[PDB]
């Protein structure tokens, strides 16, 4: 529980990918994520998140310094080429 | 041109493959495609297609007599074990 | 008893197969690295069956991390970088 | 590089070691026939080349016609030769 | 033609042209020891063989145990002998 | 209707050449052995053009086996096992 | 140093040959090599080389002027009749 399980989808494959990031769920920022998958160019990023009021939601994050929202102690993401 | 540029992904590499088929975009069928890269093993086939309504879509093709949908004069495909 | 390993490289197009003495649960990345004997700064991916998510290509980095199996065998991709 | 010739690195199912040759023509000039002629292939084969596709990025492109020009990757030609 | 012997083709770093020998045993019968004994290895090498895998297809399988049966490809044995 | 034989030996850096009255397809290992008339234990290799893999140094040991030719001739290497 | 150890294989013997060339590793050219083993001589020449890009590789050289790549202080070569 010192690390975070990351599952992400790419339009480059129909089978998802899974990596583990050193930092803990609350600690992980977009930059950490970007660095984690060694993305080729620049893209759009979405994350399965549990919004308190409106419920489950696919949240997009931009600034590398923003923390990634988790879903059940893990991070679920979609990577769109953009 | 008297040829269509084909880019396809396989589970056997994260780097895509590229071949050129003598037929033109509208002319190319699934059989042409199969013959082009896949005479032996049976797979599921998906193609990046521009749907005039809902935007980009990954269309699966079925009929051997059916035509392969193009995306920007090219064919982009995913080949899966199934 | 031992583990059947099938891996792909940017150097063959045709996969490689080796057998590691340790059993599926026992095999760590270091065991794998040592097994393939290539001098490299590589990335490693493995076909894995995650309880919650199902089929997935998992990347591993610690040498002391145990390699996930798929059907009592290990299926891997070795990238350059 | 560069300009008189082209560095060619190819893999064969016949060797676990890659091979390296240098072709007189420059990167843009080299055709498949030039390549074929270069490595004394004894039989029909399939040929793949590491190429940088503007849009879709890195890719292993197969070439068929002896006249078509071989795509380069960082000034070198990187190829795979299959017994097919 | 003949089927109680096995055609063996192997590559070495010692020649850019492959070698060919015939082993008295049949494809299923041939073990690594049989192979070693055959091409008269001088000591220690790594051995790879072109093999047809069930789900995985054509694959270069490495074998270690003398008593292991060498996998065939198209009724012959195709091998690489590394240092 | 005979066969030109060129062979190399570890006791001469100059190859040897003999002619065997049999024709290419007819010549066996025994014919070859007899031809060189050297009583001893040896390994024999022959330049051959295999229909499948092409140019190759094939080893033979069944005396009753036909020697593979290379362009209407026989090219051989003689060692000591 | 003062001279380079050369080991070469021929279709003339299943046994390799060894000669020593006066020049040093970096200095030795193909012409030097040809001259060294009484290049009849116009054949194909290959050399075990340590390429920093792709590691161990059998490099072919064919102009008399080009300098022979070494492998661990020595030269390892294959001479084919071509």
């Amino acid at each position: 529980s010192t690390c975070t399980k990351v599952l992400y989808f790419t339009d480059r494959s129909l089978t998802p990918f899974m990596v583990n990031i050193p930092k803990r769920l609350g600690e992980v920022t977009l930059k950490d994520f970007k660095a984690a998958i060694d993305r080729e160019g620049n893209h759009r990023y979405h994350f399965k998140a549990l919004d308190p009021e409106f419920g489950t939601v696919k949240e997009e994050v931009f600034h590398d310094d923003d923390a990634i929202p988790g879903w059940e102690g893990k991070i679920v993401a979609w990577v769109e080429e953009d």
